[PDB]
């Protein structure tokens, strides 16, 4: 379980390779949908991975945007214009992975078969070493955090960028859920398998918000 993200890192050559062999499979992959993408589409595509997804994820999380002005309206704007170019990219299913710090309340309450419903959009990559890259350092929380690494089985959700653009990266929706199918609690760390669901589909279940740690629904 979770031998991709245990073994040592490839060489950065190898690294470099495979995210070059990734984009010319997006980009050979583009549809009849990609035909329709816009200027904007494609320029606000560009801008995410490098800034753009800072200021847009701490939209989706913020509890209150009344001091944001016109970077909200920017933002709101921002958003939609990602989501409706993502909908023209090719999709990818297969596995991917995620770093991201996670309160240790919610990790305690884990169990297979819940569902973690993530706030931001959610970046991944399909390789493990450029997710790990990403979660090194602690952030300041009053909350105690523990580095959660997901292995991520994605069959719906997911589209390739990196024909446009971190290397080999996946992106989701804001909202996305991810059902667990694996924990793995040791004392040095914490790997989560979790497989794409669709939220009109999930009953009978526990839904998490990811980032706040609070039930949903």
């Amino acid at each position: 379980p979770f031998d991709a993200i245990k073994q040592p890192n490839r060489s950065e050559e190898e690294v470099t390779q495979l995210a070059e062999d990734f984009k010319d499979w997006s980009k050979a992959s583009n549809g009849w949908r990609y035909s329709f993408i816009t200027a904007n589409e494609k320029e606000a595509v560009e801008d995410f991975s490098i800034s753009g997804y800072q200021t847009a994820n701490d939209y989706l999380r913020a509890t209150d945007t009344s001091t944001w002005g016109v970077a909200g309206a920017d933002a709101r704007q921002y958003i939609r214009t990602v989501k409706s170019a993502l909908n023209k990219l090719p999709k990818y299913k297969g596995t991917a992975y995620r770093g991201t710090w996670v309160k240790l309340s919610l990790l305690n309450k884990l169990e297979e078969g819940d569902v973690l419903v993530e706030p931001a959009f959610t970046s991944t990559s399909t390789l493990p070493e450029v997710a790990k890259r990403f979660s090194v350092v602690h952030p300041n929380s009053p909350q105690r955090l523990k580095r959660v690494l997901f292995e991520v089985k994605i069959n719906q959700g997911g589209h390739t960028i990196a024909g446009l653009s971190k290397e080999a990266e996946v992106l989701f929706a804001p909202n996305a859920h991810f059902r667990i199918t694996q924990i793995e609690r040791t004392s040095n760390h914490t790997y989560i398998g979790v497989e794409t669901v669709k939220a009109s589909a999930v009953k009978n279940t526990q839904k998490y918000n990811l980032y706040s740690g609070e039930e949903v629904e």
